[PDB]
C-alpha cells in the first residue's frame, strides 16, 4: 500500500549494489589488458626519453636516436588505444539503418522507411540498446516472416525514442531475441509490445530527454 | 540464470562504454603530447638543448602518470600473481607433461607471493627429476591448499637434502608463514588466508 514503496526501495538498492560489484568487475578486467599492453611500452618511453635527456649533451646523435624509438612506441601505443576504444564503443542508431537496408535488400524484402521526428538527441547507451533491438527485430524479419514488406519508423516521440518494425508476413509459433531486446529495453527503463495479427509488429521504446 | 547473467552483461556494455570516453580523453591525449614533445625536443637537440630536456623531463611525467590508475586496480587485485604462476606452469608442462587443472579468490598479496614461488618451485622439480607423464589450488577452511602431484618416480636419497634446495626451501618458507609443507609412494602445501 505505502510498504510497496521500502520494497522498492530495497530492491533498489541492492540492484544498485549488485550493479557495482558488475561494473568493478569489468573495470579490473580492462585495467589488466591494458596493463599487458601498454605497460611496457609506456615504461619504455620513460626509459629512453631519461635516458635521451642525458645524451643531449654526451652523445647528440644517440639521443635523437632514442627520440625517434620514443616516437615510434608512442605512435604505435596511441594506434592501440584508438582501437581498444573504438571496439569499446558501439553501433550508431544511422549506421544500422543502412545494415538493416542491406539485409532486407538481399533477403528481397521491400523497405519502408522515411526520416520523421528523428531524435534531437539520445545517450550514446540508448542508442546503442536500439541499435542492437532494431537489428535483431530485422533478423527476425529475415529468419521467420516470409514478408514481403517491412516498415521501420524512429520517431522521438513525447519522452521517448520509439522504434516500430512491422512485416506484412505470418507471426510463428505459440508463447532468444525476443526476450532478449524485452530485457535489455526493460533494464533501460523502456519496453518492447508485439502485435501478431497482421503479420507481426514491434513496438520498442526507450527514455530519451 | 540467464535472466541475471545477460543484465550484468548489460552493466558491463554501459561500464564499457564509459572507460571508453574517459580512455579517449586522458590516455589518448596523453599519448599524442607524448608523441608531439618528443618530436620538438629532438628539433631542439642541437638549436636548444636546454629546451630539448625540459620537454623530455615532462615526456617522462606524463608517461609515468599515463598508467597510475589502471596500475592502481591491478595493484590491489587479488588472485593474479597466483593466476599468472598457472599459466607459467601450463606453458612449462607443455614444454617438457599432460596438465590437469580444474578452476576450485580471498588470501594476502604476501601469502599469495609464496604460494606462487612454492608452485614453480614444485613443477619445477617434475619437469626436472619425475619422468611424470595434477594440480589442486582450493581454499579449505582458513587455508589456501595446493597439491602437485605427479605419476613419475621419486628420485630423492635417504636424506631430504639441505641449504640450496626447493623441498626445505619451500618447507622453511611456508613455516615462517605458520603453513606447512607435506610430501612419494605412487606435494601438499597450505598457507593461512589472511596471516
Ligand atoms: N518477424 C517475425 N515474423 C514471424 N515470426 C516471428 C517473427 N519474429 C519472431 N517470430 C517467431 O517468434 C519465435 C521467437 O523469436 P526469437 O527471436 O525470440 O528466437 P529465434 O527463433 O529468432 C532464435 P534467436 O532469437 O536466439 O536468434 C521465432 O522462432 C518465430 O517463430
Ligand atoms: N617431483 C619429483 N619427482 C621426482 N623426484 C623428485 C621430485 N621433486 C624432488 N625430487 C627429488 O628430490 C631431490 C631434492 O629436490 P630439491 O628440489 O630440494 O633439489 P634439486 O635437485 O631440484 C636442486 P634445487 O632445488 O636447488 O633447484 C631431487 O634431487 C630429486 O631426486
Ligand atoms: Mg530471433
Ligand atoms: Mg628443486
Amino acid at each position: 500500500r505505502k510498504e510497496r514503496e521500502r520494497l522498492e526501495e530495497k530492491l533498489e538498492d541492492a540492484n544498485e549494489r549488485i550493479a557495482e560489484l558488475v561494473k568493478l568487475e569489468e573495470r579490473q578486467r580492462i585495467a589488466r589488458d591494458l596493463h599487458d599492453t601498454l605497460g611496457q611500452k609506456l615504461s619504455l618511453i620513460g626509459l629512453k626519453s631519461d635516458l635521451a635527456r642525458k645524451l643531449i649533451y654526451k652523445d647528440p646523435e644517440q639521443a635523437a636516436r632514442e627520440l625517434k624509438s620514443v616516437q615510434q612506441t608512442a605512435r604505435t601505443s596511441l594506434n592501440e588505444v584508438r582501437k581498444i576504444v573504438s571496439s569499446m564503443k558501439g553501433i550508431r542508431l544511422k549506421d544500422e539503418l543502412i545494415n538493416i537496408k542491406q539485409i532486407l535488400e538481399a533477403a528481397d524484402i521491400m523497405f519502408i522507411y522515411e526520416e520523421e521526428k528523428w531524435p534531437e538527441n539520445i545517450s550514446l547507451l540508448n542508442e546503442n540498446i536500439l541499435s542492437m533491438c532494431l537489428k535483431e527485430a530485422v533478423t527476425n524479419v529475415v529468419k521467420h516472416s516470409q514478408a514481403k514488406t517491412c516498415r521501420v519508423d524512429i520517431q522521438q516521440l513525447w519522452k521517448e525514442v520509439v522504434i516500430t518494425v512491422s512485416d506484412d508476413g505470418t507471426f510463428k509459433g505459440e508463447e532468444h531475441g525476443l526476450l532478449g531486446m524485452r530485457e535489455r529495453l526493460e533494464f533501460a527503463n523502456g519496453s518492447l509490445h508485439i502485435d501478431t495479427e497482421n503479420g507481426t509488429k514491434l513496438t520498442m521504446a526507450i527514455p530519451n530527454n
